[PDB]
C-alpha cells in the first residue's frame, strides 16, 4: 500500500516521500495511520501537520487553542472569542455578533485543516489578536509558536470521551471492544492519548505563562470561574463577574456514559491510571 493522492499536486510531491517512509497501521476511521513524532494521524491531517510547520509564522498576540480530534469544540471556540472581542465585537450589540453573523468554526480556524485543503492560505490576513485551534501535539508544535510568547490553551476532554468521540465519528462514516484495545495500546488515530494531554499538562507546570490546561468538565460545571481563570492567563486587566456572565449568556446557544459498557470504560481508567501516575493530574 501506498498513501492516497490528496490535495494540491506541489504539496503532495513536496510530503509523500517523507509519509510513505513513516510507520503505518490499520486504520478504524480511515485505510491506514501513520506515526509521525509520536503520534498516529490520517494522511489528511499528516499533510496539514506538515504544511503548517513548514509555513506557519506565530505572533506573540497569537492565542490557541488545542483539542481532541472529533470532540465538540463550538462552545469553546464561542466562549474565547467572545471573550477576546468583548470591546471589538460587544456582546450586547448580539446579532451583529460575529458568532451570529458566521460559524465559529470560520472565526476560530482548525489549523491543520486549512493546510490540508488550503495550504497557501494566508494567516496573516486575519486580524491580531488571531484566535486558532489545533490538535498539534505540544513537540509538534511549529517552531515560531514554541519560540513566540503568545497563549496556548489546552482544553482536556477525559480520555474515555476522547475515544467515544472518535467511535461515533467513525462507525457513522469492527467492534468497539477491539477500538478501544487499539486506543490503549496508543496505536490508534490521535493517539496515544495520553502522551497528547501529558505533555500539555506538563508545559501548563512547567511554563504556566505560555500554557494554561483546562479541563472540558469544570469548564461546563463552573463556567463563569473558569473563564475568569481563561481571561487571567489570556489578558493582563480586571474582568468583571458581569462581563463573564454576558459573554456565558451570549454563547448559550452553542458522556461516554451513555456510549460504553462498563466493561470498556474499566479498560480504559486501568490505562488512565497506569499512565498518568503520579503525573498528578487525575480525572473525574
Amino acid at each position: 500500500s501506498v498513501p492516497a493522492y490528496l490535495g494540491d499536486e506541489d504539496l503532495t510531491q513536496e510530503t509523500r516521500a517523507l509519509i510513505s517512509s513513516l510507520p503505518k497501521e490499520k486504520g478504524w476511521l480511515v485505510s491506514e495511520i501513520y506515526e509521525f513524532q509520536g503520534l498516529w494521524h490520517t494522511q489528511a491531517i499528516l499533510q496539514g501537520i506538515l504544511i503548517c510547520q513548514k509555513r506557519f509564522e506565530a505572533k506573540d498576540s497569537d492565542i490557541i487553542l488545542v483539542t481532541n480530534p472529533k470532540s465538540g469544540t463550538t462552545w469553546l471556540k464561542a466562549l474565547v472569542f467572545a471573550l477576546l472581542n468583548r470591546h471589538k465585537f460587544p456582546v450586547s450589540s448580539s446579532g451583529n455578533h460575529p458568532l451570529l453573523v458566521t460559524n465559529p468554526h470560520l472565526l476560530v480556524p482548525f489549523l491543520e485543516g486549512v493546510y490540508y485543503e488550503s495550504p497557501d492560505f494566508d494567516f496573516s490576513s486575519l486580524p491580531s489578536p488571531r484566535l486558532m485551534n489545533t490538535h498539534i501535539s505540544h513537540l509538534s508544535l511549529p517552531e515560531s509558536v514554541k519560540s513566540s510568547s503568545c497563549k496556548i490553551v489546552y482544553c482536556c476532554r477525559n480520555p474515555k470521551d476522547m475515544f467515544v468521540s472518535l467511535w461515533h465519528f467513525g462507525k457513522k462514516l469492527y467492534p468497539i471492544e477491539k477500538a478501544v484495545e487499539a486506543f490503549c495500546e496508543g496505536k490508534f488515530i490521535g493517539g496515544p492519548f495520553w502522551d497528547h494531554i501529558l505533555e500539555y499538562w506538563y508545559a501548563s507546570r512547567e511554563n504556566p505563562n505560555k500554557v494554561l490546561f483546562v479541563t472540558y468538565e469544570e469548564l461546563k460545571k463552573q463556567t463563569e470561574v473558569e473563564m475568569k481563570r481563561i481571561a487571567e492567563f489570556l489578558e493582563c486587566g480586571f474582568i468583571e463577574e458581569e462581563e463573564v456572565r454576558e459573554i456565558v449568556k451570549l454563547c448559550s446557544f452553542e458522556g461516554w456514559r451513555d456510549t460504553l459498557s462498563e466493561s470498556l470504560a474499566e479498560e480504559i481508567d486501568r490505562t488512565i491510571e497506569e499512565k498518568f501516575k503520579g503525573s498528578g493530574l487525575k480525572f473525574s
